[PDB]
């Protein structure tokens, strides 16, 4: 609410994050609207846990506040520390080997183990992207939110694959600290974006080399604006079309139809749910990753209706919402410079 770019939004943003990863973590790799409707009235202090996704996004955040700035070393030495401090988060199986290499001391080029993993191709899962809302916090310019999605995304993530779905959600997040939109404009300035991203040379190869079609998140993206225009959309239909999966390409564009379609009301979720609410909801019926497709939807949603939409009774459920909170403030007063 109000301007754009403002404390609301910015509080909304991480606080709509964190609902999404502790409310959806009770279905994490499972789900039906009928059950989950009947789960969310159990929210009506802090005794749902946060993961991995939430783990990583604040320790991004302390990075860039530490430093005023980006700093490839703290941010990674942060990542792995935080690691060390709480293994238990639910960590990718792979990544766990990126922070064991960062933690040797002897390790002075941060960027490498994420290059060596996968048979020296890099992850595409969507651990770069679940964390990335403070990017889009810290940067107004979309120069700057790319340039800085890529290179956080990178310190684990260094398929093109997975960079570039992260980018793709700071975009989102970014467009939604904006303001008011059409669900068609907003879609479109993603396509435009994504469609420039992977004319590049390395996505190509990084794409065809695993037999993806050209241009994945563009063609995702495509398929977001086909369903956002059919009738009697199903869940089976936007898994099968978009997915929910652990792969960056196969639960961002998922989080960003989420966000588009529950722009509207819908028939099948009770009016009584506000559109934060009723985002998390949708995002959390459609099953497989659900913390960490919520959490991103979660996150485009918080920047675009703001803090007076994150209901009291499910934040206080949460547990570290007064530090999400105060993050939040922090971003707002170091790097928008309120
Ligand atoms: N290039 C690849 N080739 C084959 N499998 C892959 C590849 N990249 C990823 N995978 C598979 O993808 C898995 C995860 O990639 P990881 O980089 O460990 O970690 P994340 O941070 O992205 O975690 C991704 C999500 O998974 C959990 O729910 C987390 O909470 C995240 O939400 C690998 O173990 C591989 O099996
Ligand atoms: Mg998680
Ligand atoms: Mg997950």
């Amino acid at each position: 609410a109000g301007a754009a770019r403002s404390l609301s939004r910015f509080r909304g943003c991480l606080a709509g994050a964190l609902l999404g990863d502790c409310v959806g973590s009770f279905y994490e790799a499972h789900v039906d609207l009928t059950s989950v409707l009947r789960h969310v009235q159990s929210l009506e202090t802090e005794a749902l846990y946060y993961t991995d996704d939430t783990a990583m996004a604040r320790a991004l955040v302390q990075s860039l506040l530490a430093k005023e700035a980006f700093d490839e070393v703290d941010m990674a030495h942060r990542f792995a520390q935080e690691y060390k401090k709480d293994p238990d988060r639910g960590y990718g199986a792979g990544v766990v080997t990126v922070f064991k290499k960062l933690l040797n001391p002897k390790c002075r080029d941060v960027f490498e183990p994420a290059r060596a993993q996968f048979n020296g191709k890099g992850s595409y899962g969507n651990g770069g992207a679940m964390r990335v809302a403070g990017i889009s916090l810290a940067y107004s310019s979309v120069q700057d939110v790319q340039k800085f999605a890529r290179l956080s995304a990178q310190l684990t993530h260094a398929s093109s694959l997975g960079y570039n779905g992260a980018i793709l959600q700071a975009l989102a997040v970014h467009l939604a600290l904006q303001g008011e939109s059409s669900s068609e404009h907003f879609l479109k300035q993603l396509l435009g974006h994504m469609e420039d991203l992977e004319g590049d040379a390395q996505s190509v190869l990084d794409a065809r080399e695993l037999g993806m079609e050209e241009r994945p998140y563009s063609s995702r993206l495509k398929k977001i604006g086909e369903l956002l225009d059919q009738a009697s959309v199903t869940r089976e239909e936007v898994v099968s079309e978009l997915g929910n999966g652990i792969a960056a390409f196969e639960s961002v564009p998922t989080a960003i139809y989420c966000f588009l379609r529950c722009m509207e009301p819908d028939p099948e979720i009770p009016s009584a749910f506000n559109s934060l609410q009723r985002t998390l909801i949708y995002s959390i019926s459609l099953g497989g990753d659900t913390d960490t497709i919520a959490t991103m939807a979660g996150a485009i949603a918080g920047a675009y209706y703001g803090m007076d939409q994150v209901p009291e009774s499910w934040q206080q459920s949460c547990e570290g919402y007064e530090e999400t909170d105060i993050l939040a403030q922090s971003l707002h007063r170091v790097f928008q410079k309120s």
